């Protein structure tokens, strides 16, 4: 087998559930059921996705954070995400410090997808604060959400502006060309529609169909391929040898 | 004689607000530190033939854009109520001949096309301003939504407006398709022989003036055509008078 812990962060309604379902071919999320307005906070939610393909089975933990960025006042909304991540480091540090450390559960967060709203301008203040405060605790993959809302020229200018701001703020996102088109701009959909004679997943508008697996429409295929067993391993290795060790060295030095 | 009108625009940055205003006049008229809502205004004078339309556009840059948006409605309230206060003081003078009218007569509130419902900040703003100004809610960047999603999202929004007893502007016919879902662009693309304004994607063009694609043409006909007067009348006869009564009763 093989295990992996993926965290999802972003405002409500940025296509996060649809993208997760699109990457892993799941139907993991329930509809919004009724009944209005009670102040929102970031709540950590875990799903276990056990995907069996005949022996090569993947055990995937999806850590969602509904409420992030959704209140009128989003002050310190990163803090519950820090608390969850750092608590997993602490659990690991305590487990490996035991005299009899045979068992060893590993729940450290190995990747964080951060969804950027496709405004077409730049990063929001909350985007900068979240990434600047988490980039040394977890592997951040920033994503331009709902990328079918950008024309190609708008998308290109928006990618460039975002990368300009990540550099200006000395933000260290996860690094593996693919770097030429960061951040990845994704479209998600499990809806099948026939475009020409081929059935493909994508989003049906009156004027045409944005295709999830068309590399000229979005970077979904790049992202899915980046999240397979071999590239998951490097995400695990950096979590362990960089983020965990940095946390461990900091706590022990005190 | 001409004609004057004061239009306020409110919403998060990057919702196509400047673009939509440009589209309404077929011309491109626009476009780690904490930022506050500033209220700003500029004038747009349209002179066609012998008649002038003098439009004041009141913008609110910074609205809904910060990490902490607490009380970001207050600078909008302060501005609107101060125009009521100016009008009250001007018509109370013994000599009231010259009579400025800067009261805000319409407020376009742009809703991000999430596909779910209203955000808490949307409820707060509308609930706190709906008796001070004519609010027209607008689904921004409506090419973000499939038709099914758009219909679902409109119905969800209207349920919540009713739930929070919000009173949006009563248009005096296409009342079942609220809120209006708009698309903005002055870019010209040739589609199937006819040249139209729209947004070019690799898979097709969303057309600003095509009514099966969005509700821009409905918004344009309401605002541009002199349904402006009805918005004026409601501003003076209801919003202003409600203000005025409240101020005077406390004397
Ligand atoms: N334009 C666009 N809409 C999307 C995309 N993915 C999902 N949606 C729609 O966005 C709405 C919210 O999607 P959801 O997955 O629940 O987003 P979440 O709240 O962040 O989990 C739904 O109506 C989806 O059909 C996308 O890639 N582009
Ligand atoms: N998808 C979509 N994008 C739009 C629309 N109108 C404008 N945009 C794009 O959204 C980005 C921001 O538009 P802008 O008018 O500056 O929004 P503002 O900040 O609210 O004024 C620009 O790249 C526009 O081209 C629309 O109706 N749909
Ligand atoms: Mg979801
Ligand atoms: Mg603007």
């Amino acid at each position: 087998g093989f295990e992996f812990t993926l965290m999802v962060v972003g405002e409500s309604g940025l296509g996060k559930s649809t993208l997760i379902n699109s990457l892993f071919l799941t139907d993991l999320y329930s509809p919004e059921y009724p009944s209005h307005r009670i102040k929102k906070t970031v709540q950590v939610e875990q799903s276990k996705v056990l995907i069996k393909e005949g022996g090569v089975q993947l055990l995937l933990t999806i850590v969602d954070t509904p409420g992030f960025g959704d209140a009128v006042d989003n002050s310190n909304c990163w803090q519950p995400v820090i608390d969850y991540i750092d608590s997993k480091f602490e659990d690991y540090l305590n487990a490996e410090s035991r005299v009899n450390r045979r068992q060893m559960p590993d729940n450290r967060v190995q990747c964080c997808l951060y969804f950027i709203a496709p405004s077409g301008h730049g990063l929001k203040p909350l985007d900068i604060e979240f990434m600047k405060r988490l980039h040394e605790k977890v592997n951040i993959i920033p994503l331009i959400a709902k990328a079918d809302t950008l024309t190609p020229e708008e998308c290109q200018q928006f990618k460039k502006q975002i990368m300009k701001e990540i550099q200006e703020h000395k933000i260290k996102i996860y690094e593996f060309k693919i770097k030429d088109r960061l951040p990845l701009a994704v479209v998600g959909s499990n809806t099948i529609i026939e475009v020409n004679g081929k059935r493909v997943r994508g989003r049906q508008y009156p004027w045409g169909v944005a295709e999830v697996e068309n590399g000229e429409h979005c970077d979904f295929t790049i992202l899915r391929n980046m999240l397979i067993r071999t590239h998951m391993q490097d995400l695990k290795d950096v979590t362990n040898n960089v983020h965990y060790e940095n946390y461990r060295s900091r706590k022990l030095a005190a």
